[PDB]
């Protein structure tokens, strides 16, 4: 059928939630990351001008290039059934992307940084909005009419928090402890609710049959 | 259903909102707050900021939306401007995403003192503006269409109007001459929707 590459830096950077997508669709795809000496080398060709891109073969004629991570990743859950069942439900999953990546706002404010400016701009987000933006996603994930961010089933919302809370946790390690009892349990419920997920995102590798 | 728009800037990050409404030509109630009202007010919007969308359905029951860019987002899935097809609605995306990467910078001039203000002005605009800029025109140049995504109004239309719009309040020349996408797309879009042209230039009315 159609072959997927994702090509990025960091699996845990921007490409993160394009790769959780096609992990929880169940769809196949070929992992490209690219390290800061094989960047050289490998940018004249990808898209070619900055990551994270993707490159889809099917149609057939011709080769699909795409950019702009989470309109990659909409479209991928979009064709997954992974946006919402309705339009309502769209809403919903759309507004829990907003609020995650309000908090990833935050987050991306520590980075391309020395240990020292960063540590402080830390303290700085750490005691100023993420926890207000934590709570935001608390009360999204309360209103849930499921165990999911939006109902019981896997949205592109589920993936984006797994992967913005783990990006708070890099910057804190503690800074959930005892706190935010809403995203425990929505992660818990998210790897309970898919395998594929639990496999990939615990990196699992001798699966039984 | 009655639909409210409470805000305190209707260029602020209400506008797509306001746009997609206007483009869909669905009726709707303004609720633009001053300052000086808001403490008031605050307490009666849950909980508690702005931009926010209240719903009252016919038999006075209330529904509360937040996040402008998701609600903008519903308003132009429902009435079919969030694309035609899922490469479309792939276009979109990504013409949203790139016009929010410029919206991101526009963002580091709010609430400064007019000093620092206009040297953040000049950074952005001798930084990643026209980089921001020149990927939106290239998309824009990929569109099909004549607007953002093919010939029919989508969100990217519009989130490309409330952007620039930003833009060239930091700098009313810094398109002149340049950018022929994006001030070709601006004609396209009040050519192609009439509803649309006449609220943002304030047209009419009519009564009657």
């Amino acid at each position: 059928g159609d072959h997927i590459k994702v090509i990025y830096f960091n699996g845990r950077g921007r490409a993160e939630s394009i790769l959780m997508t096609l992990v929880a669709a169940g769809v196949n795809y070929e992992d490209e990351r690219i390290s800061f000496q094989d960047w050289p080398k490998i940018k004249p060709t990808i898209p070619g001008g900055r990551l994270p891109a993707v490159k889809i073969t099917d149609n057939h004629g011709h080769v699909k290039w795409m950019v702009e991570s989470l309109a990659i990743a909409r479209y991928m859950a979009k064709k997954h059934h992974m946006m919402g069942g309705t339009e309502e439900e769209y809403y919903n999953v759309e507004k829990l992307i907003g609020q995650a990546e309000d908090l990833e706002h935050e987050y991306y404010k520590t980075l391309m940084k020395p240990e020292e400016e960063k540590q402080k701009i830390i303290k700085e987000i750490l005691n100023g909005k993420v926890p207000v933006l934590l709570d935001i996603i608390c009360e999204s994930l309360k209103a849930s009419t499921g165990k999911l961010a939006v109902g019981d089933k896997v949205t592109l919302a589920d993936l984006v928090l797994i992967a913005v809370i783990d990006h708070v946790t890099d910057l804190d390690k503690e800074f959930l402890t005892g706190k935010y009892p809403e995203i425990h349990k929505h992660r818990e419920n998210l790897l309970a609710s898919s395998p594929r997920l639990a496999k990939y995102l615990s990196d699992r590798a001798a699966t039984p049959f």
